[PDB]
């Protein structure tokens, strides 16, 4: 009933630092991330991030429900929101 999203700090750096979002239940979800202030995406496995904006975006292309996500600080660091959407 519902579905969730789950992303923990895999590795974290002075510039840059990586995200391991989740969801369980389905495969075909849509996970929107709300990246604060200008923060952008260098790097994305089992899964693609585009959407212009304030907002972001994230598909599922055919792999499974686990991808990762390379968030750049830019003057930030709070990792975004994943929501699960579609099921």
């Amino acid at each position: 009933t519902g579905c969730s999203v789950t992303a923990t700090r895999a590795e974290e750096w002075s510039d840059r630092f990586n995200v391991t979002y989740s969801v369980s239940g389905s495969s075909a979800w849509t996970v929107n991330l709300a990246l604060n202030g200008s923060q952008t995406i260098q790097a994305s496995w089992n899964a693609n991030v585009t959407g212009s904006g304030s907002t972001r975006t994230v598909t599922p292309n055919g792999s499974g429900n686990t991808f990762g996500v390379t968030v750049m600080k830019n003057g930030s660091s709070t990792t975004p929101a994943a929501t699960c959407a579609g099921s």
